[PDB]
């Protein structure tokens, strides 16, 4: 695989051999080639990209990537310039006006700067059809990224895992409470962010847990 992160490809390449990956890139393959296919392939790992895997601080999980031309990029809960923050982005920039002090809307909803702090913003499915939601589910982008997940899960300390929605909760199910923090609440969209999203306080809790445990705490105003 190409514009894999070189400290993630010597932790997780071992994925790439088996079946079900090799699979899913012919899969892919075939897709690019009858249509448009999101995020390009350039894009697809930009989370391995951002960070050395050793720096990961903190796991938010998403679902599908956006279907829209130039929205989505690689990370979860992210659109590029000039797309505007979509819905459930305005609403987590809205939670982080009142829980952090310092926090400032930047205008973009590009949140690589979060991913260079080590912040991982995955998605569970990698790629989409163009304007076709969740249509290359099911497919082994799951077993790819619930493997991410676990390795992180058995060999990572102290991380914070924030799990919004059902979705997201279901997959990060099997996080271990003890050995790392796990926040959850509603989906910051604007069907269920009335649920509990809104007063959550997870940015300030997060640094608040990175911290007492020797870690850098993530500077969430630096997009």
């Amino acid at each position: 695989m190409e514009f894999f992160g070189e400290s993630w490809k010597k932790h997780l390449s071992g994925e790439f051999g088996k079946p079900y990956f090799i699979k899913l890139m012919g899969f892919v393959a075939e897709e690019r080639k009858h249509y448009t296919v999101y995020p390009p392939p350039h894009q697809v790992f930009t989370w391995t990209q951002m960070c050395d895997i050793k720096d990961v601080k903190v796991v938010i999980l998403g679902q599908d990537p956006y279907h829209g031309p130039n929205q989505a990029h690689g990370l979860c809960f992210s659109v590029q310039r000039p797309v505007p923050p979509p819905p459930s982005l305005v609403n987590i920039y809205k939670e982080l006006s009142t829980d952090i002090e310092d926090f400032v809307h930047p205008g973009h909803g590009d949140l690589s700067g979060w991913a260079k702090q080590g912040v991982l913003l995955l998605n569970a499915v990698l790629t989409v059809r163009a304007h076709q939601a969740n249509s290359h589910k099911e497919r082994g982008w799951e077993q790819f990224t619930d493997a991410v997940v676990s390795w992180l899960n058995q060999n990572s300390n102290g991380l914070v895992f924030l799990l919004w929605g059902s979705y997201a909760q279901k997959k990060g199910s099997a996080i271990d409470r003890k050995r790392h923090h796990v926040l959850q609440t509603a989906h910051p969209s604007p069907l269920s962010v009335y649920r509990g999203f809104f007063g959550c306080r997870h940015f300030s809790k997060t640094n608040e847990l990175l911290q007492k445990s020797g870690k850098k705490p993530i500077d969430w105003k630096e997009l």
